[PDB]
């Protein structure tokens, strides 16, 4: 499992 | 004196990065002139983030949904693109703070100062070292995709890295600002891991030069060994093989400290077999390899950057 | 997901440092607002370096004798001053890039990200820890004095240090921007060996907490040790004694990782007695003691700065 | 023999 980075940002 | 992870100053790179938002997936992207570089997986949502198809995903996306934030000032998008692994969003304005830059792909072993940034703002800096398996032991958390691993030579920044992902083992991987990916990895959630790691010999030698210059001379010994014997003993000890051009690149250090390359090379090969024996070198009890000879000569002589 | 000596971004501090020149001697100087904070020994020459008379030396030097360069722009002094050991040269203009500065002192154990500058220009950054003997294991060369070791709380710069001299053992000494030395020092080239050094226990505990958080749990053990027993073990092992206040500091780390403070105090007690057993933690065979719990939380929770 | 850092700049 290769985690992939991103920001989980609302709205 | 002294010797630490002397990371490059980051003022010329802080002001040239923006946040990149599309849909609910957000990440930070580098901003140069009228172009905003961001990882291509910005478009992917967690629903379809495993084995995606970027060619049609970009087609579905438009100019309006690519919303980029230059910190507080709202930024307008007037274009889009997708080269090998990174988008190339264009913006109406041109960044005042863009420094002299050049995208440089660096061979394994070269070190650079990463500007770890979360939600489009600087968070910290430190020197990574691109291991032979094309992975950097970064310190990145969620929202870090796009933290450029810049590098400053003569006041011209040389963006040589752009973070994309981790690995199950715990290391990170990313593309150069050109877009061509670093190593064999792919940008999908597929089970994906790096090969065996190899300690970089030239960086160890540069670190030992720093040790000798900083008054640490206990590991030096009269013994001297030839290049090929050292290569084999390092091979049985998982070190990257030493070639003559490396001895060439250590030349300035050898001249400065007065110690021949092969002398400390035999010292190192004896150190590996005998072990560290307990007493430390510059506060490290392990053969630390993240200093290139350029970094050592930079830190032990003093180089201007302005 | 990794953990390295991650130092604060420096763009807010790079543009606030200038050259200060008094005759032959030139060195770094912080340029907050219209004041240029430079160390006392700018006036002092090599001839009168040992046991100087700063009170008379400053009187002997006039305003025009103080040559201050902001990179290429020439600065004109409109007056000077003298706090405890730092000068307060004023300039005609006011730095546009001055951030929200806040002069503070730091108790031994607090860490800050220095901005080692040579010839009035930023050169690099790293995290130093104010050791209990009031010295920092810096990486400074000749001409680096006045290179402030700053700190960023949330959005404001919080200058904590200002490099002045070097010690024969290799460590360095400096002042707050107020001017008072850290510990028992004098500003003269006289025998000034610092006292014995003690490993900072709370920082070691924070480092171990970071190690637990980043997937390393091998050193954790069932056995639990009370605080007083831990202190009586640690004093013979040179570690600084642990107090209830420190345990209160580690509260967020204990809550986040779920591990009780005393359990990992016992783990550190066992680790420190038998030894590292020859397998590293976070790529270190010796216990790191330069990570504050605030820094660990900052690096493992994505704190924002802008 | 405490060293005291400063720059050796001519003119």
């Amino acid at each position: 499992s290769a985690v992939l980075q991103s920001g989980f940002r609302k709205m």
